């Protein structure tokens, strides 16, 4: 079973401190969500700044950005509680629509003209509720690997379309990882596919009935879903692996973990997220389930 | 607005641990989730046991019951992953449609199978992964309340509208009535004595035809009719034991109304305790546009 496949390397300690947290924040009152979420950005930025988004990207939340701008002060803020709130509105259906990387430049693009005054900003000297707070503290306690995926996800889970598919890098170009331990041909191809944006060879490696499960999600499964999550997601990331361990599985499986860390785009490498692989090869070497975790602590590995 | 008012004495602090640990063990591989819920289950019946399940729940729940147990063990152990899994299923669906109590006598039901070997157990000496052994330690530390309120969640939220029958609101002459150290309000008292009374019908007429009731950590519940499925569904036999209140008013002449006490559920009677607050935003004439219910944090909430 894929599902029995969640189990495998079983001592690895993710981060469930990431999705604890942003169950906490989901409880919130949506104003209180949307200044949590600015002053945490604002006190991050003073150490870490967000890659600008795509121009693509721009351009398909480009609508929806004119829109607000357009509204007065108050349909401005109440557009943007609406999104918090999950309401059904227009503009929350557009905005599920989005890649998580459209939505975020959406927001992105939203954070300037706030701060320039062109659109309704969080009210001055506002004051976050018992629980805000308590929310707020925990999540700057935090290390920011794990900081941007609780600000990415609950981006994401607002509202109620993808960027473009980058060309896979030129051969030539091409560099490959090494991992102490991992000379496996599957995970070594995963790597060094996924670096070079070469989906198309890269879901090859998949069974059919194959899963893929991100951090804190459930898996994704067979290789037309795996491979729609990786076009839209899944560019421009930077894995870097270091060492793995090898283990043989029931019915003649292999099940490899690798530990190392992630570049996203957004943030390049001013922020390394401390990351595991857990693969399910079956006896040709076809991946039957892969899972990355977010991992607790670099006591992780 | 609705989900503006759920911002209504924002000082008010709930049990977030609560959905946070929710939101930890949902993170956790299937079988671990049933051996954790065993483990919590088995040491938790030590001093706090839970009430039987209704007549009129377990012939609800008969057939389901039934199949699990004409299985064998790997099918047996293979449909309980897959209700924690929320896996597509005949079995899911069904579990999916049951009400909250009709969910819990089933798994009630199941675990005194399973002590008794009639349906496939726990493994032996099982042991728990690194990530699902701190999500049991942190169940262990917290209030009793906190405790049945993260198990009562986490089996509603498995499966993939079947409910017990309305049991006849109390006869009037046996109704008591709540006190409420300096809330004289009438809405609120009658929000009170009529839920005590299983009286939905006499309560929902409390609300605002758009107002909304918002249950621990859940979404605001809106409109009458939804409020009072909601009610009839899940609100009977409740015990409310309102200890103190304060009044406040609000924008447009409404009046925000807070009220903190103790709160007993039939699966545990009085052996625990929880401790809840009430925050009621009435409009003008006094109807309820929004209550909201919450789990608080500690006895200090109070
Ligand atoms: C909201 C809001 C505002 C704007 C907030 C902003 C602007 C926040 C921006 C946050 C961003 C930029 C977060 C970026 C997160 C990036 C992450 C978390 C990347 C993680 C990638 C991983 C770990 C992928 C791992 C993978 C691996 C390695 C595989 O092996 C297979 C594929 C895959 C699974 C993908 C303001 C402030 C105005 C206030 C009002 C409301
Ligand atoms: C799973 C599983 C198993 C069985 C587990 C079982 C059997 C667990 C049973 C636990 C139960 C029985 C918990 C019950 C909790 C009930 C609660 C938490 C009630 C709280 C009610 C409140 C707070 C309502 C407040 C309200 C107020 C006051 C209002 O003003 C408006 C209405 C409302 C909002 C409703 C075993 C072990 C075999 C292992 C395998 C898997």
């Amino acid at each position: 079973t894929i599902d029995s496949a969640r189990g495998i390397f079983p001592n690895t300690l993710a981060a469930d401190v990431v999705p604890a947290t942003i169950a906490r924040f989901s409880q919130l009152n949506a104003e209180d969500q949307l200044a949590l979420i600015w002053f945490a950005s604002l006190e991050m930025g003073k150490t870490l700044t967000i890659a600008a988004p795509g121009a693509a990207s721009m351009q398909l939340a480009e609508n929806a950005l004119k829109e607000i701008q357009a509204m007065g002060p108050l349909q401005q803020t109440q557009a943007m509680c609406d999104l918090a709130n999950r309401a059904d509105t227009p503009l929350c259906r557009t905005y599920a629509s989005w890649s998580p990387n459209i939505k975020l430049g959406f927001w992105y693009r939203l954070g300037e003209l706030m701060e320039q005054g062109f659109v309704a900003p969080i009210p001055a000297g506002y004051q976050l509720s018992a629980n805000a707070n308590a929310v707020l503290a925990t999540i700057q306690g935090l290390e920011s690997g794990q900081q941007i995926t609780v600000l990415r996800n609950a981006v994401v889970d607002m509202g109620f379309i993808a960027e473009p598919v980058v060309p896979p890098q030129d051969t030539a170009s091409r560099t490959k990882v090494s991992i102490e331990g991992v000379t496996n041909a599957t995970v070594l191809n995963y790597m060094d596919n996924l670096n070079a944006n070469d989906f198309d060879t890269l879901i090859e490696l998949f069974t059919s009935d194959g899963a893929l499960q991100p951090p804190f999600q459930r898996p994704i499964v067979g290789k037309e879903n795996v491979l729609r999550f990786f076009r839209e997601e899944c560019q421009n990331l930077k894995l870097i692996p270091e060492r793995g361990v090898t283990e043989p599985a029931e019915d003649g499986f292999t099940q490899i973990k690798v530990t190392g860390k992630v570049q996203t785009p957004w943030f390049g490498g001013n922020v390394g997220m401390n990351i595991a692989w857990r693969f399910l090869l079956n006896p040709e070497g076809k991946i039957f389930f892969v899972a990355i975790d977010l991992l607790a602590s670099p006591k992780e590995l």
